[PDB]
This record gives structure tokens, sequence and C-alpha cells, in this order.
């Protein structure tokens, strides 16, 4: 399956903070959306995953226009997402975490939702955190329990926004194994970092932004030898 934005445009008080930005995901790659903070990496997403109303653009997946479909809808069409900044709910418990996306899966039962539940908590690495409160766990924890959130509702693609941030060392290396599995069971994963060369190296392509623009788009060793991507790091 196939991912497509296409001539995506936002202005915030008459500031165009992205403009004429397109890009694909298909389904078994990571693709990096990569530049400096303030870029417009995160305003993309939002325009994508339909949380901010596009100035102008298109969002499809294979032949179907999804463009005037609100978040949820967008989310059964099979887009996941990771918010840049914590968005575990801070006071339930991480089993009470999956159950609340669990709950909207209508092709299982109640025992079901269990077993996936107990599934993702194995998968993620996750279960011996059941009932400990979403606030108490660790950056890195957080991240886990937020990516296997997202799992529970069966996406197509993820949007991971900045997954590494405000995780430690040592998790960030889980997460990117977690990247890595995510890829192989044949999501297509989007992953926006400001930081191009770490980023760079987990993905099979990148498209590279500033100030609200596409400026490259090519493979890790083509975005570290392309001329628009140097003039704008010199
Ligand atoms: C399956 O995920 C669902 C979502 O559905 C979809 N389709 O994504 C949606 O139903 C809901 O989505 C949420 C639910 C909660 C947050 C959430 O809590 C977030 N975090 C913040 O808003 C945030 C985090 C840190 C921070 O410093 C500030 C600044 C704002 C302040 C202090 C007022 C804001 C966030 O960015 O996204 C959130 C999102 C996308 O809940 C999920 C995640 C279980
Ligand atoms: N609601 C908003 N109102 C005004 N400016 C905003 C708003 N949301 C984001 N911006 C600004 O738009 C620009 C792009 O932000 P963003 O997409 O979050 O960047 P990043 O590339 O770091 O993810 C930044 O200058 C940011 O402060
Ligand atoms: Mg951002």
């Amino acid at each position: 399956a196939t991912l497509t934005a296409k001539n995506l445009a936002k202005a915030y008080k008459g500031r165009r903070v992205v403009e004429d930005v397109s890009l694909t995901v298909n389904s078994g790659e990571i693709v990096g959306l990569l530049g400096p903070n303030g870029a417009g990496k995160t305003t993309t997403f939002y325009m994508v995953v339909g949380i901010v109303p596009r100035d102008a653009g298109n969002i499809i997946i294979d032949d179907d226009d999804i463009s005037l479909l609100p978040l949820h809808a967008r989310a059964r069409r099979g887009i996941g997402y990771l918010p840049q900044e914590a968005s575990i709910f801070r006071r339930l418990s991480v089993y009470d975490n999956l159950m609340a996306v669990l709950q909207i899966r209508d092709d299982l039962s109640a025992e079901q939702r269990e077993d996936r539940a107990n599934e993702l908590m194995e998968e993620f690495h996750i279960e011996h955190l059941r009932d400990s409160m979403g606030q108490s766990l660790s950056g890195g924890e957080r991240r886990r329990v937020e990516i296997a959130r997202a799992l529970a509702a069966n996406p197509k693609f993820i949007l991971l926004d900045e997954p590494f941030a405000g995780v430690d060392p040592i998790s960030v290396i889980d997460i990117k194994r977690i990247i890595e599995h995510l890829r192989d069971s044949g999501l297509g994963v989007l992953i926006t970092d400001h930081n191009v060369r770490e980023t760079l190296a987990v993905c099979e392509r990148a498209y590279i932004v500033s100030q609200g623009h596409l400026i490259a788009h090519g493979t890790p060793t083509e975005i570290l030898q392309d001329e628009h991507v140097k003039r704008v790091y010199l």
C-alpha cells in the first residue's frame, strides 16, 4: 500500500510554515522526513494525520483520496501516529492505555482484546509494567507503550514524530530495533528528526525539509552528497 501527500501547504498568521510539500511512503520501508527545528515536519504530519486543516494539498492511500476524512476516519483507513512529545495517558495503567485503543477494535471479542493486549505487552517488552501508571515510566518505557498503543489499532502506516526525543541512550537502541521490526511487519514507516545523520542511517530514503520547503530526496548516501542539502548546512 502507498501513502502519498501532495502539494501540502499550511500558514499560521500569514506565515507559510509548509509550502508545496509532497512525499510518499510504501508498505515495508522506513522513509525519513528530516530537517531543522521549525522546518515544518510536525505541521506536515498534522496535515497527513488530519489534526490541523490544510491550506492546500491532498492525502491519498492507493487510489483513494482521503483529504476530506477527519483524523479518526483516516485512522480506520490505516494511518497510525506517534506524537512528538509524551502522549501516554499519565494516570492510567499501561494496560488501560492499550485498552483505550483496543476497545475500538470491533473485530475482537472480550477475550481476544485481552489476548491482543497481552501480545502487545510481550512484543514491546512492557509486560512487567501492566499496572504501572503511565507517569511512573521512564521516557523509553513510555515511548514503547505509546508505540504499542498505536499498533493496537492495526495501522498500515505509522508516522513517528521524533521517536528518540526524551529517551535515554540505551532506550534509543531499543526504539531503533522496534522501528526495524515494524518495517519487517509490513508497515510503511515515516520518521522525523532534526539530527540528520543518526536517523538517516535507519531510513531507506529521506526527504529533507528546510523552512517549510522540500530541498532534497535520496538514499542516505545521496542525501549526504546532495549539493542542496550541503548548501543548507554549510
Ligand atoms: C490511537 O491513538 C489515539 C488517537 O487516535 C489516533 N487516530 O491517533 C486519539 O484518539 C487520541 O490521540 C491523542 C491523545 C492524547 C494526546 C496528547 O496527550 C498529546 N500531547 C500533547 O498534547 C502535549 C504534550 C506535551 C506538551 O508539553 C504539550 C504542551 C501543551 C500544554 C502544556 C497545554 C502538549 C499529543 O500530542 O497527542 C495526543 C493524541 C494524538 O488518543 C490516542 C493517542 C490513544
Ligand atoms: N498553532 C501555531 N500557530 C503559530 N505558529 C505555529 C503553530 N504551530 C506551529 N507553529 C510554528 O510553525 C513552524 C513549524 O513548526 P513545526 O511543524 O512544529 O516544526 P518542526 O519541523 O520542528 O516539527 C514553527 O515556527 C512553529 O513555531
Ligand atoms: Mg516537530
